């Protein structure tokens, strides 16, 4: 769809698995060489890399673990190495668990602001540093939701890793827009990904989850892809610093329609 | 680029010059039958008919004063009539004058807002009407600006008209994302179109707006355009209710760059 | 409470019922002139005038329709020939009706707009003016609604009128803040008032509605009052261009309690 | 002032410089009990006991540094112990340091998250659990920037900090606001403090400061303390999970003064 990403290099973190596999895939799809990166074992990442080989695309496996800064200069490097560049570093690796605020440990809230923001941070450091030594108008884009913006009792720890993520990326918009580096945030809501296979799996949390959902339906990873693709893409030339909300309305206020309140 | 956009049918307010006929052009490409409008100057829409003959579009130009309920409504029944249905409104007609604001007329505050809100509004409301009726899903594109966010001294009357579309979109986002309506805002920074052409002829005016934007360039209506095809494909099937703002960062305080403050 | 509102003069349009009605009471507790204004008769005016009279206060009732430019030239005059000065200019008036946004007249949506924003901005200008052509540090509240954020089916008039009204008060803010003229917006959530009696009589809507406060209540108009007596004293001496919302939470998306979705 | 704010209890982090010390006096001089709070340095705490001793009012010292769960756990436990009850949490301790994004160690980056976030985490954690443990219709607040909004490059880790106390903030207020426990933000400009003594010094950088001021100058910290002595106060009864700036139009976007753009 997008001649322009055609021989691209782009660094997906966490992407062995949900919206990081599927945007794995829609980059293959679009031509461009993708490093996909799993945590433990490559296993999950064969997957993925069968996929890839499978619409005739071309890219690699690189194990790291994001709260590990070492690691994330080794995937950095990894894409240099293998296909010579880099061109869009996509932070996607992140996680979530429920906890009443005033009974988080410091253990989970550190795990969570580590992986989601900090993880993040590193990547976009990285990614960065590299475009600018090499006078490379490279784009970031990192992986929110819509709890940048909808608080979220029970995952504190999470909504402050997001909206910890909005800052960042608009300050390294600003900071970077001379050089002609985008960097903008992809905010989905809630989408069919592991992540929510037992929530969803539940015909009563399902039709709760769907009750917050405006356009009525939870979306499928492919529909966060194509944000993505279209991101990276020089049809968003003039595009950086925001953040671009995929979630069917639901940071519209769901509880306000039919004129309530 | 978007196979879905074959044969739809686009109405642009205000699409006889800049922004709106650039998009008219770009939809023309896509292949979508466009309608175009012009206020009273005829010729100039007869000059954006040419521009899409010329890459082997289908399109008419309908005479319309959006601040007339009867012409807006016309409008939209002009399309109909000609290709049948409709698909995609974009309300896109607008205007701006300065003046400070204690020194402001009723007069010119009634203009702009009658031209820049209440006309979308109408635009929307025939538009979505006949999508109900006809239970199409259907989208409506109002064009606003970095200015639905950013204050504007001098032109109170144009940022209090873009901020009031801004809640105008979100809502029937929201009023009808059950019915798979999408409605979005595109919120341009400073674009090269002829309401701006004698302010960009002056060097010291240009470097003055260049210095607003982090970029470090003023964009090229195509680079707006391409953001209305995305908006209306399917690739943003899950994308409702928000302002997509294409303003080279614009909106991420630039006089705060080098960590001033 | 606030030792420099003593002698303040306070003008506060549609202040002869709800919270227009609280803040009069409440500047007048604060030692302030205070100048109501009705849009009919004068009754329900002389029952504000006669609360006023009881905690000590002076004030004066002048009849004026927001809508009409004459009227609210006079109404700021009124205030001056009568207490030889202006200090604080609220605009209060407002009204909403629910109809659903694609059978909404023009007359409907008018109405509002008219009322809600362009009368707003008339009673901005005309205080401004007189702050500015007699160097007085004056202030504007504005009174906003959580709709200037928050999407409203039913009432796109009414939130675009806010959203619109938002945008301004940020503009005035800006535009006059070297003049040391404050330009605030107030956001109440769902307060006791008699634009909602009917709707709270009701056990089963008001329990509808106090679903949607976290706080769990609905605010009484004091609560309010509250708000614009501390942002017109020199306690908010730091503070322009901002929408305080006085909600119990509203904002805070409701509908994600418990960490649901 | 506020007369419910007489015998109250508040806990106020980094309490012995700048806005800390300011808030300390000021609610001592609304006849609460404070709680002073220093790192290291006691020298500079005793010298905050002297000044409230000086308007009659009560306080203890205790040392703590916030990134130390223990020392924070301390902190509260402290507060109940020699005043029996706490009241107000006042989360205000921060630091920050420039450096060029791609060139910043994870060193910094993880100081400025560990305090200015993750230390104002646990401050609202213990003060909440108190509360929800003794049915104690607290409040907490926490000191945020205009930064939690406006970007800014040289300061990416102070920025993120902040976007996700904004987060951080809404959630709390969002997930204890039916026990009846506030939380809110305050969000200050450019404040006279010792943090920018030497940048305020040089009368270039000061005028250059100023420029981005619409109202034309630095905040004192007196204006910061009126701010938090009402959130904490009953007037503010009603709000909850906001923001409120006292920046002098900051947050306004000051670049566009004039009608610039
Ligand atoms: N699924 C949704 O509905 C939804 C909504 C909003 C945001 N998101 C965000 O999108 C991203 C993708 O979520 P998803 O649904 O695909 O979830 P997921 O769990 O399937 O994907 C996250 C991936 O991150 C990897 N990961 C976690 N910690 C890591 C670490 N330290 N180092 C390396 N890899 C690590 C996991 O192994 C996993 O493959 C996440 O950042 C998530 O917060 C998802
Ligand atoms: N050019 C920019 O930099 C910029 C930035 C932000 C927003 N915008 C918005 O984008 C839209 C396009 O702006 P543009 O630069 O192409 O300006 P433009 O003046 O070239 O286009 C506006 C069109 O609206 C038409 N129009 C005005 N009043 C009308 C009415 N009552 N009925 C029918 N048509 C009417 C004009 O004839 C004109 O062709 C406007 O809404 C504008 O506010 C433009
Ligand atoms: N009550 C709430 O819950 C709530 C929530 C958010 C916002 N508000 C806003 O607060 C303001 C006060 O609302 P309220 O509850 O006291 O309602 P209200 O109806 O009691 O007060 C509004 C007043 O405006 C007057 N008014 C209307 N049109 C006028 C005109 N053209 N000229 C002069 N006066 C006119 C009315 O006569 C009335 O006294 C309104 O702007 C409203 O939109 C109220
Ligand atoms: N001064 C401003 O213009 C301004 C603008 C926006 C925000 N703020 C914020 O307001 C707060 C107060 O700033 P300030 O100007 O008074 O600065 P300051 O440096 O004078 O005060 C911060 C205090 O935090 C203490 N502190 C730092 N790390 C600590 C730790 N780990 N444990 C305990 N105490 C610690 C310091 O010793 C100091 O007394 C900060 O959070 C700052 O980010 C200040």
């Amino acid at each position: 769809m997008y001649k322009d990403l055609e021989g691209k290099v782009v660094v997906i973190t966490g992407s062995s698995t949900g919206l990081g596999k599927s945007m794995a895939i829609r980059f293959a799809t679009e031509k461009a060489k993708v490093v996909v990166n799993y945590r433990s074992k490559e296993d999950e990442a064969n997957s993925v890399l069968e996929e890839i080989k499978k619409v005739g695309g071309e890219a690699i496996a690189v194990k790291g673990d994001v709260t590990v800064e070492s690691d994330v200069i080794n995937l950095v490097q990894s894409a240099i190495k293998e296909f010579g560049k880099l061109d869009v570093m996509i932070n996607n690796a992140g996680l979530e668990n429920p906890v009443s605020s005033h009974e988080m440990s410091l253990s989970d809230w550190n795990k969570v602001i580590d992986t989601n923001l900090t993880g993040a941070f590193l990547g976009s450091r990285e990614a960065i540093k590299y475009f600018v030594e090499n006078d490379i108008k490279g784009t970031v884009i990192n992986m929110s939701s819509v709890h940048e913006k909808i608080p979220w009792p029970l995952f504190v720890h999470y909504a402050a890793s997001k909206g910890g993520m909005k800052l960042m990326t608009e300050t390294l918009a600003l900071e970077y827009a001379p050089k002609g580096i985008r960097v903008n945030n992809i905010g989905p809501g809630a989408i069919n990904t592991p992540i929510n296979a037992e929530k969803f799996a539940d015909p009563e949390q399902r039709a709760d989850v769907e009750s917050m959902i405006p356009m009525g339906y939870i979306g499928e990873p492919e529909e966060i892809a194509a944000v993505a693709a279209w991101l990276a893409s020089s049809e968003a030339s003039y595009v950086t610093g925001i953040t671009l909300f995929a979630d069917g309305g639901m940071t519209q206020y769901p509880s306000f329609q039919a004129g309530r309140g």
